[PDB]
């Protein structure tokens, strides 16, 4: 379950998420990676899934992100869709719903996703020859 193909599904979505820019990828999320100690692997996924869920739940209908042009509106919806897909996979990996996030530092969504991608790519690396 640890080196499950789900790792690839998460990476694929993160690749799409970071090659896509929005009017709000600069808005912030709690930096769960600002901890001088990321707990167990499952706990890290639960925390990442938690911060992303509050982000898309709070910005799906945000006037700052909805967009003026058809293209902006499309990218917004696309972003929300990808976040939900990423979140779904993370919760699946976490096998946990109740996890505390105490970090004060706020990082832009964009930087948070790049960081998560790095971590995910590392897991993939540790799983393969």
């Amino acid at each position: 379950h640890k080196c499950d193909i789900t790792l690839q599904a998460i990476i694929k979505t993160l690749n799409s998420l970071t090659e896509q820019k929005t009017l709000c990828t600069e808005l912030t999320v709690t930096d769960i990676f600002a901890a001088s100690k990321n707990t167990t692997e499952k706990e890290t996924f639960c925390r990442a899934a938690t911060v992303l869920r509050q982000f898309y739940s709070h910005h799906e209908k945000d006037t700052r992100c909805l967009g003026a042009t058809a293209q902006q509106f499309h990218r917004h919806k696309q972003l929300i869709r990808f976040l939900k897909r990423l979140d779904r996979n993370l919760w699946g990996l976490a096998g946990l719903n109740s996890c505390p996030v105490k970090e004060a530092n706020q990082s832009t969504l964009e930087n948070f996703l790049e960081r998560l991608k790095t971590i995910m790519r590392e897991k993939y690396s540790k799983c393969s020859s």
